């Protein structure tokens, strides 16, 4: 079994702009005893479902500006927290966290809730994982909103998606050094550095899930998994490419956080070329890596784009 700890609800008591009522699932196939938290907003009987996937080191809090917009259009919004993150249970051992550990959780959740007509909404690890889900059951997915993300494939198949692991020094090397080498990891202080428009209250909401380092085994493992891609990760990621090029016939919307040192234009303009029918990217000039902090514009533009297409 997997040994996990749970964050005290008290830590989430007064989160700025997070009025969303909690939903949980403690009975997922392959994840016994592990309770997963997810948001389930908007009309539950909606034709469209926006599945919003977060990355590192965030949780569904990152979608708080986008969720109202999507919901007001008549849609259902599902925003799950990865194990190790947010209000989900947190495995204490880093080795329990793998690519398939998170990917199979997502497949398990989509089946349990039986989600169809999915507009996939992705960024960072939500992208790395999320972009390999449509091929597993393509009839469930109808659209994609891709923000600063790509696939964890091998450096030969796609050099773009590995070159940042090399450089620049103030880029990935800094991002990884800040997350895996501090024994005193203050996620609010980290997020104030990498998302410099965050208010003090917003930033502390990113530290809320982690009372102390014993809750951060999953926050440490994600950077390590980018650097050291395992065979299952490469095979699934490289097979996902062929899906996006050849099989994908759904509506796509892309938005780039232009100030992002790691997963900005040089990762995203390759990513565009691989997604069949991907239009011109909305380039948000003032946005860094966490484009969802400029998410009200992205959400509105995506709905406008999708509506003026079909």
């Amino acid at each position: 079994m997997i040994n996990a700890i749970r964050t005290p609800d008290q830590r989430f008591s007064n989160l700025d702009q997070y009025p969303f009522s909690p939903n949980y699932l403690d009975d997922l196939p392959g994840y016994p005893g592990l309770r997963a938290h997810y948001l389930d907003e908007g009309n539950s009987d909606a034709e469209d479902v926006f599945l919003c996937l977060h990355g590192e080191p965030t949780w569904s809090y990152l979608y708080r500006k986008m969720i109202p917009v999507f919901a007001e259009s008549g849609a259902r919004v599902i925003a799950p927290d990865f194990f190790g993150f947010g209000k989900s249970d947190k495995p204490v051992d880093e080795e329990d966290y793998t690519f398939e550990f998170h990917r199979n959780f997502l497949l398990a959740l989509i089946e349990r809730l039986d989600l169809r007509n999915i507009t996939l909404v992705v960024q960072d690890w939500g992208g790395f994982l999320g972009l390999t889900l449509p091929m597993a059951d393509p009839s469930r997915f109808k659209r994609l909103i891709i923000m600063n993300a790509c696939l964890m494939t091998d450096p030969v198949t796609q050099p773009a998606f590995s070159a940042f692991v090399t450089q620049p020094a103030d880029g990935w090397t800094a991002w990884k050094y800040d997350l895996v080498t501090p024994s005193d990891l203050r996620l609010d202080q980290f997020m104030k550095r990498w998302a410099p428009t965050l208010t003090e209250a917003e930033a502390s909401a990113y530290a809320a899930p982690f009372p102390d380092t014993s809750y951060q085994a999953g926050v440490r493992k994600f950077p390590k998994m980018v650097a050291q891609r395992d065979q299952a990760c490469i095979d699934i990621s490289t097979e996902a490419i062929s899906f996006w090029q050849n099989d994908w016939n759904g509506q796509t919307f892309m938005a780039i956080g232009m100030k992002d040192k790691l997963l900005g234009p040089d990762v995203m303009y390759p990513m565009k070329a691989l997604i069949n029918g991907c239009p011109e990217p909305l380039e948000i000039a003032d946005a860094g890596h966490f484009v969802q902090e400029f998410g009200e514009q992205v959400a509105r533009e995506a709905l406008k784009h999708f509506a003026e297409t079909e």
